[PDB]
C-alpha cells in the first residue's frame, strides 16, 4: 500500500510526480490501488519459471481483469522506478506518444 518511503537518488525531481498524485481525484487513487497487487503478484509468478500462458491465465483467473491489459502494463512500468508505480498508474491508458 502507498506509505512514505525515504527519498534518496534524485536524477529527476520525484516530488513533482507525487505532487500530481496528491492532486489526483479519490477515484483515480482507487484505480491505481486496484492494479498495484496484480503487477507485483505477476512478477513473483515469473521468478518461479512458470509458463507465461499459465502465469497470466492464473492471475486473470484469480483477478477479474483482462490478461492482455496486465501484460502491456507490466512491461510499461518496467521502464519506470519500481516504487513510483503507484504514481505511474495514475496515468490513463498507455501513452501513444513514445517520446
Amino acid at each position: 500500500m502507498i506509505a512514505r518511503p525515504t527519498l534518496e537518488a534524485h536524477d529527476y525531481d520525484r516530488e513533482a510526480l507525487w505532487s500530481k498524485w496528491d492532486n489526483a481525484s479519490d477515484s483515480q487513487r482507487r484505480l491505481a490501488e486496484k492494479w498495484l497487487p496484480a503487477v507485483q503478484a505477476a512478477d513473483e509468478m515469473l521468478n518461479q519459471g512458470i509458463s507465461t500462458k499459465t502465469a497470466f491465465a492464473t492471475v486473470a483467473g484469480h483477478y477479474q481483469v483482462s490478461a492482455s491489459t496486465l501484460r502491456d502494463k507490466y512491461y510499461q512500468v518496467q521502464k519506470f522506478a519500481k516504487p513510483d508505480w503507484a504514481a505511474a498508474l495514475v496515468d490513463g491508458r498507455g501513452a501513444s506518444r513514445r517520446n
